[PDB]
RNA sequence: UUGCCUUUUACCAGAACCAUCCGGGUGUUGUCUCCAUAGAAACAGGUAAAGCUGUAUUUUUU
C-alpha cells in the first residue's frame, strides 16, 4: 500500500504539471505567440486526452448518482 | 515583452538591468628627444627702462 500511496502522489505531481502546462500552452496559442507547430500538435492530443478524461469522469458521475 | 516565424543559431526592436570594446581627460612620476648650460646680483647715487601718487578767503592744510 505504501509504495501504491507513493506513486499515486507522484503521478499527480507530474499530472498537475501537465494539465497545467497544457493549460498554459493553449492561452499562449491563442494569443498567437511563437510555438512549435510540434509543440502545438503535442499540446492538442494532452488537451484531448484530457477531455476524454473530463468527459469519462461526468459520465461516471452521472452513473454513480443518478441523472 | 513583442515581430519574422516557428527547431536552434542567426535575428526584429523595445524595456529593465548589466557587462565588453573603440576611445578621452587631467594630476604625479619617470623616461626618450631637441635645445640648453648660469653659484650670486643689490647698497651711495647717476644713466635708461617698468609699477603708484603729485601738479589759502566756512568742514580738515593757512
Ligand atoms: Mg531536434
Amino acid at each position: 500500500a505504501p509504495i501504491k500511496k507513493i506513486i499515486e502522489r507522484y503521478i499527480k505531481s507530474k499530472a498537475d504539471a501537465w494539465v497545467s502546462a497544457a493549460h498554459y500552452n493553449r492561452e499562449r496559442i491563442k494569443r498567437g505567440a511563437h510555438v512549435e507547430k510540434t509543440m502545438v500538435k503535442k499540446n492538442l492530443g494532452r488537451l484531448t486526452r484530457l477531455w476524454i478524461k473530463n468527459e469519462q469522469e461526468r459520465q461516471r458521475q452521472i452513473q454513480k448518482n443518478g441523472p
